[PDB]
């Protein structure tokens, strides 16, 4: 039942038995087997990959290979017939801030990235795909239905190259195909610091001995810092406005500047790392660079662990939260670190949470400027709206005071993402995140919805009437059925996101199971977990759960009016309060009095 050890695309170099902070790459968290959770290793399989040829082809690849006696529908038809909607009225989430969506994507990026297969960038690999719409090797183009307005206006297809798979990249052939996770399965801030050695320290300020990350030198935000600029041309943040020529940011994670709000979130994270490094030299004048770096990094990771598990997860998981993440009993080391392949698809529930616009608010939380509210599709890899139009205070206020979108079975993904997405190399604001999501479950060889329901010990439908009952929705089920003929063929992605949301959560059963199980695991199998006895000192620990995303906002921006609960729905004058009625992270318990 096999496959014992294909551990090729990694340099072997072995461990350090203390090295008091994690390794940048996540290796050595686990002692018995070293790799478990290391970046650039293969996403785990909770179930046998399901492919056309049982090996590598994605269902929907060859015309005449039915999946269970039926042809699978095009991702874009699944998209145009179920996922989109016209009316953005009544779509907001009365009880979740824009920050709710923001943190998700953030946490998302810390745990998993399945990079596109490069396999040649001085090739037609590119032209043959978008330009001529030919399917081949890694060019798995998203074809249009007919009746699809994009026919009359963009062409015959959208681009979609398959994902990086392991062992080589060069073409395999004899047992299953496994995509890679290019970040550390651990919730460890890899998004700020890096997941490769190489990138850790380009992000670092080695030039001086204090322990901070390189901050921008071309530009400032009040007295505050800006992530360091990114090196590579072609740069997409340069492509939306060729006139402004402001490049994308440089961070531990590569997708940082997807949109203005994540870049923004990413900026709060760096300042906090530098902030943590001054207080420390201050207190421990003798500790060297490395030490204020790993110990900052060390607090920063802990911080991200508590907001996510103490503030975010109970509000995504809702009632399903204890059932999979009963409280902390400490490090089990048999537990698996590895982000699972399906998690990478389950976590994209967040796509239903992005609204169609973003705002900039001023000190009384009102339209900062004339053109303050903007269409999301004008913010993709848009960095200039930050350094040349107001800094991040304005945007953090929108994060604090606007609302997320709410999944609606009749309004799944907003057209800013569904018909107008921008993709780093394809010049038009014309793509679709829904179609792409669907083409990819197949690319990753996902098992259908019922395999996953079975797996979660959930009932599995086989008829319209059955599918209806579970989705508590009749025409959704009727549409779903007409495209798929059997719920067995439904792509895990839309399949899981069509299920009503649980009590007090924001995802359904299927997803709460898949989600819950993963996080339970990245926490229990994490050797550097902040509660993990010994990992922290006890006061150092009483200092920590006093941390808050509201306080994160004060220490690092000139926003002096915050909400006690950053993720809940918050309106200004009212749910706001000055920053001084706020819990600070007191660092006197880190004080080394080696004198
Ligand atoms: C405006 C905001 C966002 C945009 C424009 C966006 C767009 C995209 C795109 C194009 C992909 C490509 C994946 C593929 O091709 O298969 C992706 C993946 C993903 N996004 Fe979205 N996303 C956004 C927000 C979020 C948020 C807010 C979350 C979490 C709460 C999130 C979680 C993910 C995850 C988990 C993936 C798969 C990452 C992997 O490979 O491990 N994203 N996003
Ligand atoms: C890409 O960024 C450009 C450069 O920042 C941007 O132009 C700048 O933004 C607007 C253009 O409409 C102007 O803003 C306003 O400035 C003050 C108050 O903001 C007003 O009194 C002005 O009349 C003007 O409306 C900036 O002056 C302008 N700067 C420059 C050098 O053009 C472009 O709009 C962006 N291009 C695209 C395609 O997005
Ligand atoms: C909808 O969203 C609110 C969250 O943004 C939601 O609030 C959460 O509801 C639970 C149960 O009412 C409350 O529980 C927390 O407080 C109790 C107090 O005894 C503590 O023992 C627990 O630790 C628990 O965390 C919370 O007040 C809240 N949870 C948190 C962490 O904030 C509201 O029901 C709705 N909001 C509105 C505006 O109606
Ligand atoms: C590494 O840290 C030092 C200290 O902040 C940076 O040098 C400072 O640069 C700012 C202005 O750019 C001024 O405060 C001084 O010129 C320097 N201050 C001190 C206290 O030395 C150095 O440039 C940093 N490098 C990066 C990329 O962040
Ligand atoms: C450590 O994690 C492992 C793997 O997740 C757990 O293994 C369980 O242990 C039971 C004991 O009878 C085995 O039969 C099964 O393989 C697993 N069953 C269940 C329900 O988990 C184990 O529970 C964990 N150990 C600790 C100390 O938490
Ligand atoms: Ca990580």
């Amino acid at each position: 039942s096999w496959e014992v050890g294909c551990g090729a695309p990694v340099p072997l170099v072995k461990c350090d038995e203390n090295s008091p902070y994690r390794t940048i790459t996540g290796d050595c968290n686990n002692r018995r087997s070293p790799a478990l959770g290391a970046a650039n290793r293969a996403l785990a399989r909770w179930l046998p990959a399901e492919y056309e040829d049982g090996l590598a082809l994605p269902f929907g690849w060859t015309q005449r290979k039915t999946r269970n006696g039926f042809r699978v529908p095009l991702a874009r038809e699944v998209s145009n017939k179920i996922v989109g909607y016209l009316d953005e009225e009544g779509v907001l989430d009365q009880n979740r801030s824009l920050l709710f969506m923001q943190w998700g994507q953030i946490v998302d990026h810390d745990l998993d990235f399945a990079p596109e297969t490069e396999l040649g960038s001085n090739e037609h690999s590119k032209t043959q795909c978008e330009e001529y719409c030919i399917q081949g090797d890694n060019c798995f183009p998203i074809m249009f239905p007919k009746n699809d307005p994009k026919l009359k206006t963009q062409g015959k297809c959208m681009p979609f190259f398959r994902a990086g798979f392991v062992c080589p990249t060069p073409p395999y052939q004899s047992l299953a195909r496994e995509q890679i996770n290019a970040v550390t399965s651990f919730l460890d801030a890899s998004l700020v610091y890096g997941s490769e050695p190489s990138l850790a320290s380009r992000l670092r300020n080695l030039s001086s001995p204090l322990g901070l990350m390189a901050v921008n030198q071309e530009a400032w935000d009040h007295g505050l810092a800006y992530l360091p600029f990114n090196n590579k041309k072609p740069s997409p943040c340069e492509f939306i406005n060729t006139t402004a020529r402001v490049p994308c940011f440089l961070a531990g994670d590569f997708r940082a500047s997807e949109q203005i709000l994540l870049a923004t979130a990413h900026t709060l994270l760096l300042r906090e790392h530098n902030r943590l490094a001054r207080e420390l030299k201050k207190l421990n004048p003798h500790w060297n660079g490395e030490k204020l770096y790993q110990e900052a990094r060390k607090i920063l990771g802990a911080f991200i662990q508590i907001i996510t598990f103490r503030d975010y997860l109970p509000i995504v998981l809702g009632s399903e939260m204890q059932k999979w993440i009963p409280p902390y009993q400490g490090y089990n080391n048999s537990v698996d670190p590895r982000i699972s392949n399906v998690f990478t698809f389950a976590f994209r529930f967040g796509h239903m949470e992005v609204p169609s616009t973003v705002s900039r608010l001023d000190e009384n939380y009102q339209p900062w400027g004339p053109e303050a509210e903007l269409p999301l599709h004008t913010l993709f890899f848009n960095t200039w709206r930050i350094i040349k139009d107001g800094g991040i205070d304005p945007l953090v206020r929108g994060l604090l005071a606007k609302k997320s979108k709410l999944m609606n079975q009749d309004k799944m993904v907003t057209s800013e993402l569904r018909n107008k997405l921008f993709q780093p190399t394809h010049k038009i604001h014309g793509f679709d995140l829904a179609a792409i999501n669907l083409q990819r479950c197949r690319d990753h060889g996902m098992p259908g919805y019922n395999s996953w329901r079975g797996f979660c010990g959930l009932s599995q439908p086989k008829t319209l009437k059955g599918l209806q009952t579970v989705l508590k929705n009749k025409i959704l089920a009727k549409k779903l059925m007409d495209l798929y003929k059997t719920p067995d063929n439904i792509d895990i992605w839309i399949g899981g996101n069509a299920e009503p949301m649980v009590e007090r959560g924001r995802v359904g059963p299927l997803l709460a199971c898949l989600l819950g199980r993963q996080f339970q695991q990245i926490r229990d199998g994490d050797r550097f977990w902040w509660e993990n006895p010994g990992v922290f000192t006890e006061k150092q620990r009483d200092s920590l759960q006093k941390v808050s995303f509201s306080r994160l906002i004060c220490d690092n921006t000139h926003i002096t009016k915050v909400p006690l609960h950053a993720f809940q729905a918050n309106n200004y004058p009212h749910d706001f309060v000055d920053c001084s009625t706020v819990d600070k992270l007191d660092l006197s318990p880190w004080a080394s009095r080696e004198n």
